[PDB]
């Protein structure tokens, strides 16, 4: 009976699964896109507009004749936002004061505006990159991450309050038999969440000849999963009660990737299938002489990409891919913003040069 | 007796603990804040000062009348450092030569100085950010990290030479009983270091009915831990002798976070407490029929934050948080410095434009 | 016989080894050095050349008199590339059009060129840093990584098609005895690849009293490794057939470092040597009463650096060190390139200022 499923035989599998289950109902921060540079650029646009002729200001759709000019079409919303911001009480005075241009002669206003031309041209692509980053990463949010991870763990597309429910944990609820419920990657794939995987790898079936405590001796299996997982919820509660795992905060792509890699290194191939958990014979039925496992039906080395298409695996992968991008773009945005704030400071100094 | 504590029953716990114990007496490099930009900025300040009027130079506390001017108050130490540096033999000549301003006419000196105004204004916030980074990360040092990690592993706040000593490894030395010494997170928390955790999870008690080799069959337990851990040091020596772990270098936040996450995923909850190591009944006493473990008294899922307040856990967390910041700030500083060096090169070119 | 080598006794060692073996025949992307800034700089050089005098253009070795001028020596290839690019049909017209300098008066051409002086001087060190990064990281390629990792796993310095072959997996082929083949770090070091390590830790010897299934019960050992590993290949095939591991993509330094750290934390020291896999007595012979392991002969805590000199360990370390550098330099290059593109946009705006 060492070859049967005994207490602790799935203990090490359980540790990896526990780490994954701790991704449920997650409250993480995400890497911050530093968008302070956008305000700095807007401030420069407001200075430029303030220093413009009464004819140019009168303009604030581009007007007939420029409706089709590619520069006017791109700049219009930017100019419109600047004009609107400038209308606010004391805002133009403040803009001019910061620039050293309060009560400036017209000669100086014009020279100062012209001086801004290269500065604005240098800042434009920096600002446009920052605005692109912002847009590209706008779905990397704590909420979106939490929902995707709750789909992975519990099959529930919600930010919080996710709980074990077989209707969600197994795709279309539990099958007619445990053997069929504990299959994934196959034509009738059922064990499509981390929680279903835990049930398959750890449950105590009713009726005797069970593998109670396969996932650890500290589980208090107070009930059982019924026959054919009919009442898996009570048993899952007892199993998951033993899990204390917490992921690092903020959550990183690297951590998620390491967790998926850890699972992949535990799956074992036999007879044309892959298995997570102890498999002896027949199938993943919850019987001690058979197996307490997930059967990745027809999974093989050359078809391992199919593991990554299983819903929980795909959801976690999507989150990691989003975080991988956002981590880099956040670091880039720090510098873009600092540079734009520096351009704003430069624009505020040009009058000093020109007076002198 | 499979449910008793047998040889190897804590082997996998030991591997994770070994990785943590290898953080003792650590000699790591830390991410470098690239401060070369500060010198570049100083060089620009020296050029600006060199090109100033004899009246401005005569000034080198701001003088009566400017003592309260916010710009003079901020710039004074910078200007003072520039003036001091310029006094050094041949330094002003070298500054002027690099700028193409040796023997420059007064007209050109003045125009060149004015040209510097926007350049200096752009560089100022870049330099101030770099100086802020430097200050914010000045305690992320190999020494500070080593001391915090030695507190974590051995309870000894020192850079090197940390060793097992029960007076330090257990908070206030060992308790009256093993059961009480092998508790953490509770009103009389004792097992507050990684080394105490290893003792609790791995020791061979005297008097028979011990769990020798729970942490691995290659341990040569040549002695024992005494009764109630009275002579734990000799036994700890034999246990730790089997540990070969090395962390990656340079040490990273990610690695530390992964190690704490790995421990968290191993702690098992039963009867209102958490346990690391095999627990059967009664307590973590070192007796084979009872347990060889740490009891995280009253630890539960909803109170898991309390695990992170345990001294060794907090120390490692602090180190990881420091490294997480410094990794990012180091990457930012690379670009800040390159930009400041480029500004210096730009300042050295303005005379060529103005001559022509 | 719990102290003998039984089925599953090396299962956890095998999971870590499987993760390492999955580095064979790897197809990863590497962090991209963003070199778009180099083209941007070239465009600026072409604008500068276009705006130069017919005397300066006539020049396109520096000419007699400037052959030794440090500026001319550095700039010559850059200027030569610019002149060559400008000769291409319509290229000069396009350069001038982008700059607003089509049909520009000579006065404006000259003023515009002079305006470029500080811009080019600021861009020069940014471009030179980017070109340095490019050169420093030019061997961090998918091909080079794949070859080094195939040396690590299979001892075959090739990009793809690496397979088990004892002539390559063991240094100089298998030794006269398993005990001697399963040694590393010593005067006659043999087990110098991950695959040799797997053979040593997992093989089924012929002749009875073997430790079949030490690395897991799902292995179908259809044959055996012969006597003294004489036919290890067939047996290795059956063992590795059970391994499904995939590393994260793109491959990271952190992942590689974590994998080497994981192995280091598993090696156990006894009797002056280190061991990976279960060791009871005598040596790593494949006999159940002796050991199924690699013997790191004379490895000790103070000599653990010697583990990192073992060929597979060194190869993976080299890859991680290369990736660690390239990850950082890639992130730096993103900003260098954005800045150079912004300088190009600035250069294209100077005529607008000067006309006005
Ligand atoms: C900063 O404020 C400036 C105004 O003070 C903005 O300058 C305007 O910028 C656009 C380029 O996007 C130029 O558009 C060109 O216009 C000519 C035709 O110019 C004539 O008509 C306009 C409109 O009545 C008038 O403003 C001019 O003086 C001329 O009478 C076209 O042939 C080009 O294709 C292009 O459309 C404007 O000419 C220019 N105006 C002035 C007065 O400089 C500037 O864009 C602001 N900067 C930024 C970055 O937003
Ligand atoms: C580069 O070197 C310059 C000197 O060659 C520095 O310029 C000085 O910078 C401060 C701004 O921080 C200006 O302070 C203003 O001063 C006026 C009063 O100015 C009169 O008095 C000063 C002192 O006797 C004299 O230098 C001026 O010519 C005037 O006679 C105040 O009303 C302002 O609130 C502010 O305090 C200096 O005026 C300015 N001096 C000159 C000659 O330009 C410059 O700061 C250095 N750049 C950097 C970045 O450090
Ligand atoms: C942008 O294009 C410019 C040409 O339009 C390039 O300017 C040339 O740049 C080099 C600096 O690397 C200067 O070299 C100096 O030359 C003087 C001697 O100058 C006299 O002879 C040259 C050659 O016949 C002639 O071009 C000058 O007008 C003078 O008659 C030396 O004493 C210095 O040590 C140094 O060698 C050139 O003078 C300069 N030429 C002009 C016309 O400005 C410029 O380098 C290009 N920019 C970049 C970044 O590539
Ligand atoms: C588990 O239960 C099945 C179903 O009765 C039985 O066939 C096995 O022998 C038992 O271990
Ligand atoms: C460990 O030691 C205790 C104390 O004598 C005993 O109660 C247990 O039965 C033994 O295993
Ligand atoms: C493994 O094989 C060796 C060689 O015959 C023997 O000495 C051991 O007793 C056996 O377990």
């Amino acid at each position: 009976a060492a070859d049967d499923v005994n207490p602790d035989d799935n203990k090490e599998d359980f540790a990896v699964l526990c780490a994954l289950a701790a991704l449920a109902n997650l409250q993480t921060t995400v890497p911050s896109i530093d968008t302070s540079g956008l305000a700095a650029y807007d401030n420069l646009q407001q200075l430029n507009l303030s220093l413009s002729s009464k004819e140019w200001k009168s303009l604030f759709q581009p007007p007939e004749g420029f409706q089709s000019d590619p520069t006017w079409r791109k700049q219009w919303p930017i100019w419109v936002t600047a004009a609107a911001a400038l209308k606010a009480e004391n805002k133009e005075a403040a803009v001019l004061a910061r620039a050293g241009l309060t009560n400036a002669p017209e000669e100086l206003r014009n020279r100062a505006r012209l001086a801004l031309i290269p500065l604005l041209a240098q800042a434009e692509q920096i600002r446009d990159r920052l605005s692109e980053i912002q847009k590209q990463n706008e779905d990397t949010t704590p909420t979106a991450i939490a929902k995707a991870l709750n789909k992975a763990v519990y099959g529930q597309d919600k930010e919080t309050g996710a709980v074990y429910n077989s209707a969600d944990c197994f795709s279309g609820n539990v099958a007619d038999s445990t053997q069929n419920s504990c299959k994934a990657g196959n034509q009738a794939s059922k064990a499509t969440t981390v929680a279903a995987t835990i049930v398959c790898v750890c449950h105590k079936k009713n009726g005797g000849n069970d593998a109670a405590n396969a996932c650890g001796r500290l589980i208090n299996h107070q009930s059982d999963a019924g026959a054919n997982l009919a009442t898996a919820s009570s048993d899952f509660g007892d199993i998951i009660a033993t899990c204390a795992a917490r992921p690092p905060k903020p959550l990183t792509a690297a951590y998620l990737d390491s967790a998926l890699a850890a699972v992949s290194a535990r799956i074992r191939f036999k007879n044309g299938n892959g298995y997570l958990g102890k498999f002896k014979a027949t199938g993943c039925t919850g019987s001690a002489s058979e197996g307490l496992c997930v059967e990745y039906t027809a999974l093989t080395a050359a078809t391992m990409q199919n593991f990554y298409k299983i819903p929980w695996v795909k959801e976690i992968s999507n989150v990691a891919e989003a975080l991988k991008r956002t981590e880099k773009d956040a670091a880039e945005s720090t510098l873009l913003s600092t540079w734009l704030k520096a351009s704003e400071n430069q624009g505020n100094s040009v009058a000093q040069k020109l007076i002198k």
